[PDB]
């Protein structure tokens, strides 16, 4: 949750 | 994954 890988910014889910 | 919460930077596990 937040940054790199997941749900947030950059893998995964949200955005980047 | 990386940076805010879960294994990398900030909470949960690893550094900040």
């Amino acid at each position: 949750v937040g940054a790199x890988a997941x749900v947030x910014w950059x893998f995964x889910w949200x955005w980047x």
